[PDB]
C-alpha cells in the first residue's frame, strides 16, 4: 500500500511552496515516496553553466541559483546545519562550472544538472522535519541504474527493481522517504539524467519497481475536462482516461505531462492521477491502461493558433525522398511538425507549437522559406484552431460509417486527419468559428 | 501562329508499322507541322544499361538488341540504303561509347549515349514521311534545346531556347514539317544532355512555348480522361476540358496517362495540351487548360486500387522534432515513394506510392529499419478514391456542400485540406466499386 507522489518545480520553487506541497503529502497517509525536480529554475542555470561561460556570466547564473537555495534556508528555524549541505554542494557547482568553461560533454552536464534535485530535495526534508514529521533523504541514484547514454539515459528496469528492493524499500518501511527525480546513475558510478520529464518519469520507474499502489503527479491543472471549460462551463470532469487516450489528448501534452513517462506505471497497471498542486480539493483524473466501458467520445481538445504550412510542387509526384528532405530542412531549423495532411502534388502540415523553440517571435522565418521555396511553392495560413474528438473505436480496419462522421457535418472544415488512431479524430477551423463548434460539438456529444 | 505540335512516345515509333500508323496521324491535321519524338520502345533502355558499363557479352547482347530494332524497321523501307549507312554509323559509335562506358562512367557519357535513341527514330520517321511522298525533314533539337550542364536531369534555358528557336527551328518549319528529337538538348559547352523522365512530353511543350504553337499533342495510350475509369460505371462521360491545377491531382493521370510538370511550359504560355490515344485518334481525347470556364464543383473521380497503408506508432515522436525527417528519410533509401499521409498525437499512417517506387515493397529489411523506432503495422488491399474538382477548400474551410458527399460510405481513412482541388479518402477494396458507382451516380450521372 505505497502511493507515489510526484512535484515539479514550481512546488518547490520556495519554502512557501514547499510547504504547501508537505501539506498535500500529509494529506494522505498512503504517500511514503515523494519524488521532486529542481526548485523552479534552478535546472536552467545549472544547464547554462553545463554550456561553459566565461567568469562573469558564469558567477551570474552560480550567483542566481545560490540565492534561490537561500530564499528557502533563511525561513528554517535552524538554518544552520542544513545551510552547510548546501553551501557544500554550491561549491562544488562553482569548480564544475569553471571546469564546463575548459572541457563540456552530456557526462559532465548530468553531474552538474543533477545537483538542482539534490538541493531541492535536501530542503524540502527539513521542511518536512522542521513539522516534527519523520522522513528521510534518499540518494535515487542507489536504485536508478541506467546506461551511458548522458542526457538520455535508459532506466534498467530489471538492475532498479532489483536495488530498489535491497536499497529502497527497507528505507520506506522506516517511514517517509523524500528522494530525488530526473537523475540516475550509469554502472561505472557517473552521474546520468532521463531527459525531460524525468522526474515524472521518475514516479513512474519507482512505482512500477515498487509496486506502487497509485503515483500522483502533482501539476498546474485540476485534471482533464471534457472540454476548455473556458470555451463551454458546462465541461464535466473526467474522472478515469484510457492511457491511450490521453496521450492522444492534445491539451494533455501540452499544458500536461508527456505521456512517454507514466509508460512504466501503465503497463504495470498502476493509476496515475493527475491533479492540482495549487488546488488539491478540485480533485484530478486517473490515467489508467484501460477504462471500464469506454465512450465512443471522451472529450474535445482545442489548440487555437495554429499556423498551416501548404507545400506545393510537381515534382513531388512519384519521387522519392521529397518529404525526407522537406522535413530534414524542417528540423534543422528547430520545427516540430503536428499535423500532416497530403494531395497528389502537394502536402500541408502545422507546426508543432509546442516541440519548437520560442526563440524569436515567428517560427517561420525566411531563412527557412527560402530553403523551402527552393523546392516547393509555400504558402502560409496562421489563425487556424486545431479541433480534436479523443475518443474510442472512432476507426477500423474495415472504416467507420457516419456514427463517427456525421458529428462534424454543420461546420466548414478546413483541414481534416483521420485514420492514423481509432482514439483520435481531428480537423482545422478557422479561428472565428473554432468556440462555435467546440461549444456545438460539446452540446450533442456529451451536455 | 497556327502551328501544332505533336509527339509520340516509344509505343507510337516501336517499329515500322507503328510508324506508319503515327504519321497517319500526323497527317491527318494539316496544322501539325513539328513533331517530337522519343526513342523507339525499349532502346533508352538498352542504351542506360550500356551506359552503366557491362562487361563484353552483355555489353554486346544489349548492343545487338539496338540494332535488331532499328533494322526492323529499315528493312521494311523501299530505298533502305539512303539511311543505312547513318544508322550503321550511329550503331558503330553507340559500340565504342559502350565499350568506354565500361572503363569510365558519368551522368555527361550516359546522355550522350542514351541521347542516340531518339536520333535514330528521327531519322528513321523522315524517311516513312518522305517514303510516302511527304515533306519532311530533319533537325537537331540540340540546336535549339539549350540546357545547363546537369547532366541526366538538365534544366532548359527557356530565353535561349525561344531565341535559338526563331534563329534555327522557325525558319525550317516554314519550309514545311520538321521531324525533331524530344528528351535530348546540349549545354552551353556543347556537351549533350537529356532532361530526366518525361522528357519527350517536356520537350513538346517547351517547344511549343518558343514557337507560340496553337497547340500541342500528347498522343498516349488513352483515349482521354473520364469522369470515372469506364471499366466501374460505363455511364462515365469524356472529359473535354480540364484544368491544368484539376488534371495534376488526378491519381490516374499521373500513372497512366503523363506526367503534369512536363505541361507547365505550355500551361504558363496559355497553349492547349490536347491528351489523346495513338491506339485510337477517333474516341477524341482532353484539353488540359490553364483555366476553364465554369469549373465545377466535381470535375470527376479516381480510383486506384490495392494500395498499402504503412501505420507507424510511437510516444516519443510526441513532441519531437525530426521523427518524421528520420522515417521519410529510411523510407527514401529504400526506394519508396510516399503518397498519402495522415497523423494524429503519437502515430502516422501513410500509403506507398506504387506508381514512384519499385516483388514486394515493404522488405523484412525496411521494417527492422521502421521497427527500431516505432510500432509497425501494415494493411494491403485499401483502396484509393478521390475526388477532383474546384473550390473543395477555402480559408475559411468548407461546409457539408463538400463532406456529405462521402455520408453513406465506410471510410478508414481521409485527406483533405492540401488542395482545393483534391479530397481523398480510402476504403476497403471490396467497397471500392459500390464506392465509386454510388458516389458517381449522384456527382455525374
Ligand atoms: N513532431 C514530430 C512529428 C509528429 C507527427 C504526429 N503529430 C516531428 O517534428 O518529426
Ligand atoms: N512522393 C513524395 C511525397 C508526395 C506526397 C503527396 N503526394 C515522397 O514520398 O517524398
Ligand atoms: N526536471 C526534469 C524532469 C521533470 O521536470 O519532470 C526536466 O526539466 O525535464
Amino acid at each position: 500500500e505505497i502511493v507515489v507522489s510526484k512535484f515539479g518545480g514550481t512546488s518547490v520553487a520556495d519554502f512557501d511552496a514547499m510547504n504547501r506541497s508537505a501539506d498535500i503529502v500529509l494529506s494522505d497517509a498512503n504517500v511514503r515516496l515523494v519524488v521532486l525536480s529542481a526548485s523552479a529554475g534552478i535546472t536552467n542555470l545549472l544547464v547554462a553553466l553545463a554550456e561553459g561561460l566565461e567568469p562573469g556570466e558564469r558567477f551570474e547564473k552560480l550567483d542566481a541559483i545560490r540565492n534561490i537555495q537561500f530564499a528557502i534556508l533563511e525561513r528554517l528555524r535552524y538554518p544552520n546545519v542544513i545551510r552547510e549541505e548546501i553551501e557544500r554542494l554550491l561549491e562544488n557547482i562553482t569548480v564544475l562550472a569553471e571546469a564546463a568553461a575548459l572541457a563540456t560533454s552530456p557526462a559532465l552536464t548530468d553531474e552538474l544538472v543533477s545537483h538542482g534535485e539534490l538541493m531541492s530535495t535536501l530542503l524540502f526534508v527539513e521542511i518536512l522535519r522542521e513539522r516534527d514529521v519523520q522522513a528521510q533523504w534518499f540518494d535515487v541514484r542507489k536504485v536508478m541504474r541506467t546506461n551511458d547514454r548522458f542526457g538520455r539515459a535508459e532506466p534498467d528496469i530489471a538492475a532498479l527493481a532489483e536495488l530498489a528492493a535491497l536499497q529502497l524499500l527497507p528505507r520506506l518501511n522506516e517511514g517517509l522517504v523524500i528522494t530525488q527525480g530526473f537523475i540516475g546513475s550509469e554502472n561505472k558510478g557517473r552521474t546520468t539524467t532521463l531527459g525531460r520529464g524525468g522526474s515524472d518519469y521518475t514516479a513512474a520507474l519507482l512505482a512500477e519497481a515498487l509496486h506502487a499502489s497509485r503515483v500522483d503527479i502533482w501539476t498546474d491543472v485540476p485534471g482533464i475536462y471534457t472540454t476548455d471549460p473556458r470555451v463551454v462551463s458546462a465541461a464535466k470532469r473526467i474522472d478515469e482516461i484510457a492511457f491511450a487516450e490521453a496521450a492522444e489528448m492534445a491539451t494533455f501534452g501540452a499544458k500536461v505531462l508527456h505521456p512517454a513517462t507514466l509508460l512504466p506505471a501503465v503497463r504495470s497497471d498502476i493509476p496515475v492521477f493527475v491533479g492540482s498542486s495549487k488546488d488539491p480539493r478540485a480533485g484530478g483524473t486517473l490515467v489508467c491502461n484501460k477504462t471500464e466501458n469506454p465512450p465512443l467520445f471522451r472529450a474535445l481538445a482545442l489548440r487555437r493558433n495554429q499556423t498551416l504550412l501548404t507545400l506545393h510542387s510537381l515534382n513531388m509526384l512519384h519521387s522519392r525522398g521529397f518529404l525526407a528532405e522537406v522535413f530534414g530542412i524542417l528540423a534543422r531549423h528547430n520545427i516540430s511538425v503536428d499535423l500532416i495532411t497530403t494531395s497528389e502534388v502537394s502536402v500541408a502540415l502545422t507546426l508543432d507549437t509546442t516541440g519548437s523553440t520560442s526563440t524569436g517571435d515567428t517560427l517561420l522565418t525566411q531563412s527557412l522559406l527560402m530553403e523551402l521555396s527552393a523546392l516547393c511553392r509555400v504558402e502560409v495560413e496562421e489563425g487556424l484552431a486545431l479541433v480534436a474528438l479523443i475518443g474510442n473505436d472512432l476507426s477500423k480496419a474495415c472504416g467507420v460509417g457516419k456514427e463517427v462522421f456525421g458529428v462534424l457535418e454543420p461546420f466548414n472544415i478546413r483541414m481534416i486527419c483521420y485514420g492514423a488512431s481509432s482514439h483520435n479524430l481531428c480537423f482545422l477551423v478557422p479561428g472565428e468559428d473554432a468556440e462555435q463548434v467546440v461549444q456545438k460539438l460539446h452540446s450533442n456529444l456529451f451536455e
